[PDB]
């Protein structure tokens, strides 16, 4: 037992995991939280969060997630910077192998979130790190006064197009429909930048291929979704924003899952975050594919902590 | 009669979070606050469990920021109270005081109110020694004698909130054992042998006693024998659980124990009630968690569910 043991272990440093840590510490569970590769979650990659209830104006992504780390730290939550790459749920206490050490727990809260999907194109993979990216705030400054493309039609794609609008010379938003599924006030901000700014729309278009030489992306080829006709577009980079895939690869074969999402009990009779393995609970984007908000992930993280407490108290 | 695409009943965490997300979706929400503006949180001194907030967060402080957040996105906040609804008609008609309302989609988040025993003497001494919220009336009984009726989470954790305020707390329960979280019974049981708590198991509050100035005692009755017993206390806290404020919905919405039934599940539309276009959020549909962060999460789902419904109308 060089393994680090604790009554409760929380995977993920996002809204779901940090909210679970607050409610777990206040229940005297002495929770241990594993942050992961991306400390703070997906919210640390956006600059505006105006739908966190209680913050009327001026809240940023990393600002809320630093406030949540302080909140969990203040209640003496052991925050460990590691990345779990292998788990074992056929033994109790559960065992999780990290890149630094190994951890053991009687109850586990899985809130590993989701990572950006990719189209899967051959040229898309070839130009990764050389023009193809999935985080506008990470690689946006590369393209100061240049033409960039953004593929997608959701909240992420519109925000990335609006963010790159203030850095790049032209932003070409590629979407396969003539309408977007982002928030309405984001569509209004998008359309204002289309009529008066440097955002060009390319509706009813799909990315057919990423083009470039040995020094990065020099353009993209689009395809008309109605006529099959192709056309070329000169850009220096391409940001893919076609959705997020839950981070559940290490749990495959040991948890019940559907389309990569961890299945939970749900329901109106409590124990809603319970997975197919008793004593293991899931919260956040790892088990939600319909809402996927910071406030919804935090609420589910609270349920997971309370469900974990009621499970621990049922043990002899 | 006023009309709007979306109507939100309640001004708590669930109702205000629904108003924010609905305003961001160009729905122009109208929010009826109810008689209690801000919800149950406006009756709490400190809130240390709202994620992302530093120390010193007060109940009314968080709900003032929520109202300002909703008002900032142009949410029409109407101080009213609904007392009659008609869900068989479409658009739904809601009859309140000084106004009647109409809407194509409705989000119900009217919260829950604490139960009372229903005794005649309990009714008279309300606010004069008899109350449910131990926070709003906890400073009255510093170094005095108080009684707490109940045997669950609400009663045990309120008996602990008074264990360091009052000189002694009499916990009155009708069963031999309790029914709270195991760590709440542990915080309670050591304060029975080493602290301020005195147990009155297998007892029922028979009558609240006192004069025209306040509670001077309570009479307990043995649930086994029927013989009574008198106690001397300056206050009596009734903590027998909460009741979802859904009396005006009986008959028109599928309910269980007063709580509005929703679809739940993992395939979206989780807040959909038994009437398409009507959605529930917060303590009216949750009897397992009853948290502010949980209610705010459901209010967001109710707004996203209502937006999909209103969008499907064309
Ligand atoms: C660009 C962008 C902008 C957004 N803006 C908003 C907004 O304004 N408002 C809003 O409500 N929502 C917004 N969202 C959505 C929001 O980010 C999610 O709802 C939320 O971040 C999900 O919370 P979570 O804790 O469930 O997952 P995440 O926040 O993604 O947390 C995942 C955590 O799990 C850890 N992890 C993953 N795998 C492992 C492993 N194998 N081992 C150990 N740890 C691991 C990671 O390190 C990470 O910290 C936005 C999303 C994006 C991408
Ligand atoms: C004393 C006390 C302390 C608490 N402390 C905490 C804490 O520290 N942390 C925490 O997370 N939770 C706490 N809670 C619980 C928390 O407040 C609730 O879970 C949460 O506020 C409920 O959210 P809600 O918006 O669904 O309902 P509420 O917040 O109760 O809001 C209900 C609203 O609906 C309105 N309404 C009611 N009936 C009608 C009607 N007929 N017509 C129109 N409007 C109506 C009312 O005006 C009210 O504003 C506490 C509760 C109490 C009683
Ligand atoms: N400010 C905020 O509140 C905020 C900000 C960001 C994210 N979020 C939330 O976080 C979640 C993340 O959503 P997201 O915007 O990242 O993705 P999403 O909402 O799932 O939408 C992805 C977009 O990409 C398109 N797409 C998907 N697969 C594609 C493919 N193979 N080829 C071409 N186009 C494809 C989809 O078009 P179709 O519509 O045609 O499928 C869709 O419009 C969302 O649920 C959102 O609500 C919220
Ligand atoms: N903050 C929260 O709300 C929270 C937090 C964690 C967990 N929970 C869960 O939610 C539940 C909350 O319990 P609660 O105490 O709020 O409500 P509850 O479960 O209904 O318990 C009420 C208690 O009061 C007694 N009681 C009820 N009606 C009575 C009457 N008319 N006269 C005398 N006594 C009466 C009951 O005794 P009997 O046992 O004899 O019925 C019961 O012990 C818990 O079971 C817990 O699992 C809630």
């Amino acid at each position: 037992s060089d393994m680090k043991h604790s009554k409760l272990l929380i995977l993920g440093s996002g809204p779901a995991g940090y909210t679970a840590a607050v409610y777990a510490a206040r229940a005297n569970l002495n929770p241990v939280l594993i942050t992961g590769m991306q400390q703070g979650g997906q919210l640390t990659t956006t600059t505006e969060v105006e739908n966190w209830p209680g913050d009327p104006e001026g809240l940023t992504g990393p600002g809320l997630m630093d406030r949540m780390k302080e909140h969990a730290e203040r209640f003496e939550t052991e925050i460990i910077f590691d990345h779990i790459n292998e788990v074992d749920f056929s033994t109790r206490p559960f065992v999780l192998k990290g890149d630094a050490a190994s951890y053991s727990c009687d109850a586990l809260i899985i809130s590993t979130g989701a990572s950006a999907k990719y189209l899967g194109l051959e040229s898309e993979e070839a130009f990764k790190g050389r023009g193809v990216s999935a985080c506008a705030t990470c690689d946006g400054f590369f393209y100061r006064n240049q033409k960039v493309a953004v593929v997608g039609g959701g909240n992420t794609a519109v925000e990335e197009a609006l963010y790159l609008s203030n850095i790049a010379a032209e932003v070409h938003l590629i979407h396969r429909r003539d309408s977007f599924r982002a928030e309405k006030i984001l569509i209004n901000r998008l359309m204002d930048k289309v009529q008066n700014g440097n955002i060009v729309l390319h509706t009813d278009r799909v990315l057919d291929e990423v083009l470039g030489d040995e020094m990065g992306v020099t353009g993209v080829r689009l395809k008309d979704v109605k006529t099959g006709g192709t056309e070329e577009l000169d850009v220096m980079g391409a940001f893919i924003a076609i959705g997020h895939s839950p981070n559940t690869q290490i749990f495959q074969g040991q948890l019940d899952m559907k389309d990569g999402y961890i299945l939970v009990k749900s329901g109106l009779e409590g124990n809603a975050t319970q997975t197919s393995v008793e004593g293991i609970f899931a919260a956040g984007d790892v088990m939600d594919h319909n809402y996927r908000q910071a406030i919804t992930s935090a609420g589910t993280g609270c349920m997971a902590a309370l469900d974990a407490e009621r499970y621990l108290d049922s043990l002899n």
